[PDB]
């Protein structure tokens, strides 16, 4: 129940380093009207410039303008653009997972883990270039054609959360650069450092290329900098990722890309496997101190295998090691702040206040040898029912037990929440694993069997139902929604259908 | 001569009655049946209230519980069979939409045999409704994407398709395995009743669940509760406060809200088809579809004899009842449509435009209820804010123009973005007007007018238009929600 | 009780008349018809000559150079008449291919109806039909990818479905704009000249040109003409000399050449499930389809159970006349047939296996010249030479395992490659038998048997099944030609 | 009218270096079986070791075992193998194309070209490799799920042509390799050394990645080993580019890609941009010295421009530089050898026999500078009609001039003869353009307008139709003839429909 926790200066040089590296100057960020910090030690950093609402409307100028010459630049040389910011990644991933650590919180393997992220976005982006297929369809008219056509939109405004610091941009930026848009970004005032580099690194790939300088532009701020960038007329596509902001967009006609949360589930079967099944929910439940949007945050569990479940999970809960997020040893780092732990501490007493029993963690662990940060111990709760305090989110590793009889009460438990972003059920049986999938079993944008509520991969669609927002992010077709549909009718005959027959001349 | 009213309402019972509808059930006092031809009133009909509103979205809920696990096919087969009752009672419902509507009887034909088009993709759509399977970096897995039934969709439309619209939507949404509550135009009730009570006939002879479609007759009050509906992810909306007010309670809208539709005449044009094109497409429905052409933007080497020969079409624009086949041009929906395009064509010639054809009233001692009106051809000397915003009524706008690239910044610089057409013989040109920086309108066409659209296409238009889309290719995509599943038959757990 | 020749003739008469064939016409010396139910021909026919297959070439090929440049959806609306005329006539078809190909009245009706189906699909198809559009790396041009009409379609069809597999070529021929030249098994001609005749008729309702579709009757010498005709650039043929004869003049084919399908059946399985499954894929249609169950790949514990079970079943399976309802087997199609099963069950014997039940001739006597046999159930102790090629005949072969890797290579060592099953109640089962390591044949399916497909599925095989696709999915990409169409807008020479 | 022209011992001089470069053993692959040689001087450089047909059933086998473990590695980690050969494709680019032009004869820009398209289809095939699309579709079975997926195939054989020595391997590697399968490539006789060289540096990716050893081989022979790869069971597709291999591929129930030739046309209307046209029909008509199968060979002038477009075109192809390929100022290379030289001279004699009129070329230039070397000036040749010898292609720069006047006219022209690769049309109006694509138009595979008839690229699905053989290979989805359909029906009811309602318990 011990641990080293690295020195904030040890966390500020390890972040000038990378920063340096990346291509940052140093001398041109920093200032007094914001700071960085890090959730490691709960410190900040040092101080930063801050651009105001006036500089927003600035910079979306700037990419409209950029996006007159970037429209009708050829898809593939923008891919040309894309490949380059990969290989640039690649050369920088150690750096650039420095400062995801740093910033967010999360453990070494995951920084580098979402920086690959980005890698295998551009890749599939540059695929892309040569697609964006629209279609080739027949006419009902003789002597004319019939396509589908699809054109660059705009600028598109990107909002990003503290917990993917730099794989959202690239989801939205790789796709709608390709796409032929170009972007503003309004990274989380909680980690403007990762955006800094990111963009550092595109701006370079930007040079080599001979790209419009424009194409992409971070704004640093607080939440007037991004109500000015969704207010703007000259932002045809918002996406935010990690309230308000679809119903403003949709008020001045534009279009949103909405990932709003998600209070995930998984359905635990009599016949899963055991050994796979707790070892999922383990790192679905704990995997960046319950701090992404995919959180594994309810486990429904047949009544006749609870029990071992409860104890298992209780056991390995017990065993998290917990500490410096640098250190290879740490499974689980801090959370990002104090309002997170108090929001985590609330909930955990609501739970035992509507019928739970806490089973494992959810105390502070060491708060004096990092009396700023917020280490915690994942929580397991065992709950009667799905009350309110259940159905309600909370950004923090919670995991809520229920217990089932029939699949179909399941499915139910797994529905009736606000949310829908991820599900998955565990099962060696092949019929209920094909009944959580159908068009009566789970509701969510991301259903799996036999793999947690992370389950997924820049190849897939990412985004979910309900209150999560309709979205769609990263692969399949998700890029349609960075480009506007043209049908277009050629009519080749020389003639026309003339109105009751009437020939004007 | 035109139509008397009491034979309009006689031909509207007789329709009524052939389609299935009970009129003793569907009379009232509440609300009115009426029509543009004499803008008599017809008869009386009962009204829905918001609680039946929310009684109506219960009913068309617990029917989406059933409908959503029966096969697509068996769903297509629905589609199937009503679209054999829309051919069998094709004359009927079309006399219906041309009293209602106004619309010319030809026009009213087309408009049935658009239902009747999109009940047969529907029936090929029901085996489709495509997702994906895909590989996954994961060793011993299998991902794919798939497609489910939404829920309850909510189908708001205007008074100048009372019927075509719905059925892009409902035949859509059926095969899809949602379910819908219609809100038809107060101005046309009529119509959506008789539809209704085919569908239902089909319903039965399905044996399918009876909430499958149901229609909400009423005002304002009533759309409201169907917008606010959280039971119902889906609002399709035709005729601007929806895409806000669906947005704030986590639902999905498809909204096409009107359209400010150009041509370009170039150079090379041939002025025999763009002079056709341009009369059907501006005076067609008397200026009330949201694809009427009102603006036309003429090269100036041509813009003369353009307008020579425009106003030579205008002055012999036949105006009449839109029951005789002679007639070209049927009356406008009501007296506010009039009052409307007469402030238009007083504020185009306050903004330095001349009327060059058109703009009285026709006849008024025939029907003095009715408004006949002769479309207006107005040559203006920019794009100023009459130009700009649309009138629901037929006024052609001329300007012109020398470079193409402003022709297509003419085009673009409107709020409004659903379709745009270019006449010309030049192949650059017409590429141009096509490309991503050309036409920024949902449908862009080459040699035909701002109504060249048909079933396969997607249906829609851009900017203030709305962003969404109807009818074909892919457009059934948004009456389903899209799953991404990860399938893992390894035992192991393996993380990306 | 088996129905009369003289019965059967009049029925295959009155058929034919209500379906529009004049039999004047088509009767003639040269080739019979005939019936598996009784063994007798019913009567003559006219022959085609190899010149007569020239000449119904050309008129195909006329017809075609019209029917390229009508619109897919106007191709559609034929297809669409010609399915509403199968529907009027689906009874009169039905006993036709019951007639001749001998299967049972449900299975004659449900062939028919797969033809509308197909039908429905196609109109459907007939607003898709889709390309690409892409960008190019060229600034200042486009890019897409457009299909169009290929031309005439040979197809050459067996005896076991007369009908079906016609209308997937045709319907999806005819929307695709090509024309067709259809060479039936001389075994059911009559099946052949009933579809025919109702086309005909559709195509005469729809004004299309009259040779869109035609029938040559004949032996080997008129197929064999029609499958080296320089104007014929796709055959379809389901039924092995065709593959590389069409392919040394540069034509392309759809084969689809039998199946030798096995079903895997795992400890977990549902034994009632699976027993029911196996007897119908194994027994239906007398072991006469493509798709027909001739292999069962039984986990070594429940092996003696599973035998056991379909010993009973196999037992109690009711054989008889195919126009009784009580009927589930009918006979095989003629005395060939019978000799073959006959042989592969003497060879099974003497390779080491035991037959369990079935086998033998029912009823000779009732009918002398028809051959009706209970379907055989044969234990094998490894999959031998006469498992590994098949016979047309109601026989499943009984093969054991202990690893499911080893039940897959068994699946997979035969040299056809249609259909296979897993029944399973696991789900890392099921899907190691879908995987890319897991069964390698066309159809893939779970706890359904061998004939477990639908229209909406693109239908065929690999290895010597011969690779085509027939019916669902983009398989109507086989019956267009591809074009990729760069066009320069820019008036500047970009190279790539 | 006068060159300098390498000579060989400076030419093997700069193979050895590219081929040692590209991490080739020359050791291991000289040998006195084979000979490599080079087109720009006619000489053999040196010896080669061969395979036998025995070693061609060697390394089929070899492949297939490869394929047994590639066809369960992940679609996208087979594409970062794809990805690391781009890299070095990238690395080595100037040594690759020095090969190219070595073996082919093609100008330097021409062969840096070729290379570049390797490494745009590798770009390609890194997104395909999380695409691979089957789909997902509704069924009419009640508790039933369809779906549509797309599993590997096995082994490629290639068989490439002299001509594009390495890109169309490439289009079939870098595909089959993420599509899962594995190659063994056949190159011509004439092209050893750029196999070697491509192999090599896929070997190196192989070895970098941890990939299977055997999922490409060159096998180096003569055309006994092309027949052995022909006729493998173990071989399910043949591709094929640049006869017999259809009929005898379809005998054993295999697949074949066959793009077999061209014979393509453009069209010149009246309204055409002469400047732009005349531009476009000398490099479709001379590049690569007439031989790709892409080359422009017939010319369908409208009757009315007819004077002036031969006159231009005279003059342009007197003008042509011809010379050694490695010069800057060179556009036309040697033609591949001197049975190539032979069939042009009998072509040109044949067309002036049948009526035609030279107007420009076909003579051997500096034949003294390079004795064992054909250069030779393209040949513009005016036909009164489209005889045989316009029908039958000569893999030479001939260029014949037919003129036309209708539309329908021109159409006829192209379409009359027995190949279908390409077609092109020069028009300023918008429905010639139309007619020209239309159902009724162009019967070829790539039908473009104001783009001559090598107007293709990594995008598009690359091939022909009628006698070219129908095959489409590199973009769309081409990838399909890759990979093997299945169709599969999943049952989660519990139940079956019962023949005749009858349940045999």
């Amino acid at each position: 129940v011990t641990a080293a926790i690295s020195g904030t200066d040890e966390i500020r040089a390890r972040a000038e380093q990378a920063l340096t590296r990346c291509g940052v100057d140093l001398t041109a960020v920093k200032g007094d009207a914001l700071t960085a910090r890090t959730p490691l030690t709960g410190a900040d950093l040092f101080g930063l410039r801050a651009q105001t609402p006036e500089d927003v409307d600035r910079a979306v100028e700037a990419a409209h303008t950029a996006f007159l010459t970037w429209r009708t630049t050829p898809a593939p040389v923008r891919g040309a653009l894309v490949k380059r910011f990969g290989e640039l990644l690649t050369e920088h991933k150690q750096d650039l997972a420095d400062l995801v650590t740093i910033e967010a919180g999360k453990i070494r393997s995951e920084a580098l883990g979402e920086v690959q992220e980005m890698i295998d976005i551009c890749d599939f982006a540059v695929g892309l270039s040569r697609q964006l297929y629209g279609r080739t369809m027949p006419t009902e008219r003789p002597g004319h054609r019939l396509m589908e056509t699809w054109h660059p939109l705009g600028v598109v405004g990107v909002i990003s959360a503290f917990n993917f610091p730099v794989a959202v941009w690239a989801w939205n930026a790789a796709v709608a650069l390709v796409c032929g848009d170009t972007v503003v970004w309004k990274p989380s005032e909680l980690t403007p450092l990762t955006a800094l580099a990111c963009a550092a690194l595109l701006d370079l790939a930007i040079a080599d290329a001979g790209a419009p300088k424009g194409l992409n532009q971070v704004v640093v701020g607080a939440a007037d900098v991004g109500e000015r960038l969704v207010d703007s007329p000259r932002v045809p596509l918002v996406s935010a990722t990690g309230r308000a902001v679809g119903p403003r967009v949709a008020a001045r006609f534009g279009r949103t890309i909405l990932e709003l949360g998600g209070n995930n589930a998984a359905v635990v079967t009599p016949s899963a496997d055991l050994d796979l099944t707790v070892n999922a929910a383990v790192f679905a439940a704990a995997g960046t101190a319950g701090q992404r949007c995919t959180t594994l945050r309810r486990l429904i569990v047949h009544e006749d295998i609870a029990d071992t479940v409860v104890e298992r999970l209780t056991a390995a809960f017990e065993r998290l090691p917990i500490g410096d997020p640098f250190q290879d040893t740490t499974l689980v780092g801090p959370l990002v702040n104090e309002a997170a732990f108090g929001r985590m501490r609330e909930a955990v007493e609501r739970a035992t206040a509507e019928g739970g029993t806490l089973c494992a963690g959810g105390e502070r662990q060491f708060p004096d040898a990092a009396p700023g940060a917020y280490y915690v111990r994942p929580a397991l709760v065992r709950m009667p029912a799905q009350t309110a305090v259940v159905r309600e989110e909370t950004f923090a590793p919670i995991l809520y037990v229920l217990t089932y009889r029939d699949l179909d009460e399941a499915i139910r438990l797994n529905n009736e929440v606000p949310q829908g972003l991820s599900a998955g059920i565990f099962t060696a049986d092949q019929s209920e694993a094909e009944r959580f999938l159908a068009p009566d079993g789970a509701d969510c944008g991301i259903a799996n069997v036999n793999i947690g509520t992370s389950g997924a991969e820049i190849g897939g669609a990412f985004g979910g139902e309900k209150e999560t927002g309709g979205g769609r992010e990263s692969g399949s077709d998700a890029w349609r929604a960075y480009m506007r549909r043209a049908t277009n009718t050629v009519n080749y005959s020389g003639r026309v259908t003339l109105a009751q027959g009437v020939d004007f001349s």
